[PDB]
């Protein structure tokens, strides 16, 4: 994620013809304290992974930092920092490191006392899969000021936002995600199935 | 709303035997101004009703105000104080008006700078069916003070937090919720039903 945000494709993704660029990119604006997103996260996020590994979308992160003070240990920024250490590291790894944030065992209640530490989110990175300049980059805040940026760039200031090719997408189920991107990229191989377990989960 | 929860059943409540206590209590503690809540309602809202409708549940309400500050100016305590005003005047009112403040038309943003003053919620309970002593009762704030202890008496710090009889309950779709009430209650007429459009919405 070199870059505002981080995009997430498989070697699947469907392009525009005569271009490298994705004909469906789905973006999405998150804040990892937020629990909205969480619960957008954790109920789409299947079918958001399988829309990108069938190669119907591209799905680009940019995880802001809106909630972030003193009073939540800056939770909000650490964490997003944290996620794109790691996604200089692997892609896959943030995908894994990015769901985990969001997992209901993981994600800090945002009015709560307790809330990982930067130790923590190194010892995340690593179950993702990735070490490398991780705890360097984590120890050292590389990417503080950066995602504590974000929301002024993007203008962003309520999560989570997203956008599927740079309109405002007013969300509702995963299904009728998987309709909407259908729209746009038709029946590829592998999206009624994404449709139809969307429906059921 | 009595009574910390606002009590929400319809004629048909299915009642344990030998009592007048409804076999199946879903506890809901909310905050207006909590857009994970907001998300919860717009999804489970429709659920919920129907099962109020057909008797399968009770369904209590208690509107806590954990994000209430001047930076918000206090629309959480104002909005959960206004609906025990108009609980005072009719449940089905209190119905309308609590399912209005989650609609997505009228919610404000958490960290934005428009919320509904107390103008603007008078004019909501009026169109959800009430005024009487609602206008008095919001522009004097006397439910004030009673909401911003409703946290504390209830020990909730983290929004929407649903109880079963009492059992803390992990929420995921409408279904579920469906599935579970029936594992109580049983196959009382419209249960099905209820499951198969939450299964669609
Ligand atoms: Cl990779
Ligand atoms: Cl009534």
């Amino acid at each position: 994620g070199p870059g505002d945000a981080v995009r997430v494709t498989s070697s699947k993704l469907v392009t525009q013809p005569g271009t490298s660029n994705p004909k469906a990119v789905v973006s999405f604006y998150e804040d990892f304290l937020c629990p909205a997103c969480g619960i957008f996260e954790r109920g789409f996020g299947p079918t958001v992974s399988k829309l990108v590994d069938i190669g119907a979308v591209a799905a680009d992160y940019t995880m802001v930092a809106i909630l972030d003070s003193a009073s939540n240990q800056h939770y909000s920024s650490r964490a997003a920092a944290a996620a794109y250490c790691v996604a200089d590291e692997s892609i896959e790894a943030f995908r894994r490191f990015h769901a985990a944030l969001f997992s209901k065992d993981i994600q800090p209640a945002e009015l709560g006392k307790d809330f990982p530490d930067n130790a923590r989110l190194i010892e995340l990175a690593r179950e993702a899969g990735v070490v490398g300049k991780v705890p360097d980059c984590i120890n050292s805040g590389k990417y503080i000021e950066k995602v504590d940026g974000l929301a002024a760039a993007v203008n962003v200031h309520a999560t989570p936002t997203v956008r599927v090719n740079g309109t405002e997408y007013e969300w509702s189920t995963p299904a009728a995600l998987v309709a909407k991107i259908k729209e746009i990229v038709g029946d590829v191989p592998g999206i009624d199935s994404a449709a139809a377990t969307a429906t059921s989960a």
